[PDB]
């Protein structure tokens, strides 16, 4: 089997990126957050706290003649930008781009933080990273890529993520007419839980390129690229007027700035990250600062090649029994 899905960024800044999924039976369609990053398949649903819900679409697992509460289970689960949510557990049937899966553990949040409140367009995450990251106790569940595996033509699901456009999820093929030239495979790491691989180098707009090995994670549910700190330092130098900001908690710069290039290494391969990608607007409505989509990993614990990166490439997520990352140009 194979599943296609169109992935719409949520604003003009591409800040995430959302995926219709339907669950239970009628289908209830809610829009998903795709995340490479995490392994939790959660959605806002009846059981969410009422004054927690602004405008989310919501699961209600009563309506649906194939779920069944998963006595006992329960998750919680905390993410890097300080957000959070809880609940307890059903599965049901879960279909993607017509691709489906019964059985299906779908968290259904009683709390969730109010950054989550505050953004009316995100339903909930799907998670895509190793399921022993899965937060479901005392029996830990898997994600809808490891339940669908099996089934598939090929193990595998692809992003190709678009700049401020649509995009696509497919799972179980390589769409070979999305991509320009080869995909070049690297290693991949799953100590931690993630799709951890190396970066051979970077370079900044049309400088040489740095040979150097950085480690870090492939992560769809992360907008910016985080680097370190020397390397973002590196790339901020070659903007005038750019310049970290305590206060405002990052790399910004000014507007009226034209933005270099950001290429960085894939084996021998190199994916370029147009300037504009790395623009993600005024630091608050009609400021002449910008903010930067590069910014430094330093106190993160790890360098996240997040959406502006992935959105740069047609990246091959291959969960064969050694998985690796694969990266083309497009």
């Amino acid at each position: 089997s194979t599943g296609s899905a169109t992935t719409t960024p949520i604003d003009s800044l591409d800040d995430a990126y959302i995926t219709p999924v339907q669950i239970g039976t009628p289908a209830q369609t809610l829009n998903l957050d795709f995340d490479t990053g995490s392994s939790d398949l959660w959605v806002f649903s009846s059981e969410t706290t009422a004054s927690e819900v602004d405008g989310q679409t919501i699961y209600t697992p009563s309506k649906s003649t194939t779920a069944k509460l998963l006595s006992g289970a329960t998750w919680s689960i905390s993410y890097g930008d300080g957000s959070s949510s809880s609940g307890d557990v059903y599965t049901d049937t879960v279909s993607v781009g017509g691709l489906t899966v019964t059985g299906q553990a779908v968290e259904s949040a009683k709390k969730v933080s109010s950054s989550f409140t505050e953004d009316s367009t995100i339903d909930g995450l799907l998670g895509l990273a190793f399921s022993t990251l899965n937060t479901v106790s005392p029996t830990q569940q898997k994600t809808f890529f490891d339940n669908a595996k099996a089934s598939l033509d090929s193990p595998v699901f692809t992003a190709d993520l678009g700049y401020h456009a649509p995009g696509t999820y497919n799972f179980g093929f390589i769409d070979t007419t999305a991509y320009t030239g080869s995909i070049t495979y690297t290693a991949v790491s799953t100590k931690q839980g993630f799709w951890e691989w190396t970066s051979t180098g970077y370079a900044v707009g049309s400088g040489t390129f740095k040979s150097t090995s950085i480690d870090g994670i492939a992560d769809t549910g992360t907008t910016l690229l985080y680097l370190p700190a020397t390397v973002v330092s590196a790339y901020w130098a070659q903007v005038s007027g750019a310049k970290s900001s305590s206060s405002v908690g990052g790399y910004v710069f000014p507007c009226s700035a034209t933005l270099p290039s950001f290429t960085f290494g894939v084996g021998s391969a190199r994916i370029v990250i147009p300037g504009d990608y790395i623009d993600f607007g005024p630091i608050s409505t009609g400021s002449s600062s910008c903010f930067g989509g590069i910014q430094s990993s330093a106190g993160i614990g790890i360098n996240i090649f997040g959406d502006v990166a992935l959105k740069a490439a047609f990246v091959v997520f291959n969960g064969a029994t050694t998985p690796t990352l694969g990266f083309a140009s497009k």
